[PDB]
């Protein structure tokens, strides 16, 4: 599923991510602009063999089980598969815990590199909340 970008705030505001650790809903928006395009179904190979997956690019190095990635951990204990759902539910709560993890967003590259210090809110402006 490719979501418009109210959809896809609403339904992350609807998951809890409003001020989740202190980000903001434009902080989230904007990282899965750029992180999939606001496609669940994107996957991306990284260097070391592991797999980014869906809307916010989890990664299966440390996050998710692809059965493809040896030596790696599945701290959020899920198939990967399951964050390329049109539903969002386990890509959100995938993400709460990495956000909780000591780093905050900057575990999300495009996000520190493309949203961090920006005018985040203009992600949201418009959406009917
Ligand atoms: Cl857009
Ligand atoms: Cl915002
Ligand atoms: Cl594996
Ligand atoms: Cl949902
Ligand atoms: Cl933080
Ligand atoms: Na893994």
């Amino acid at each position: 599923k490719v979501f418009g970008r109210c959809e896809l705030a609403a339904a992350m505001k609807r998951h809890g991510l409003d001020n989740y650790r202190g980000y903001s809903l434009g902080n989230w928006v904007c990282a899965a602009k750029f992180e999939s395009n606001f496609n669940t179904q994107a996957t991306n190979r990284n260097t070391d063999g592991s797999t980014d997956y869906g809307i916010l690019q989890i990664n299966s190095r440390w996050w998710c089980n692809d059965g493809r990635t040896p030596g790696s951990r599945n701290l959020c204990n899920i198939p990967c598969s399951a964050l390329l759902s049109s539903d969002i539910t386990a890509s959100v709560n995938c993400a709460k815990k990495i956000v909780s993890d000591g780093n905050g967003m900057n575990a999300w590259v495009a996000w520190r590199n493309r949203c961090k210090g920006t005018d985040v809110q203009a992600w949201i402006r418009g959406c009917r909340l």
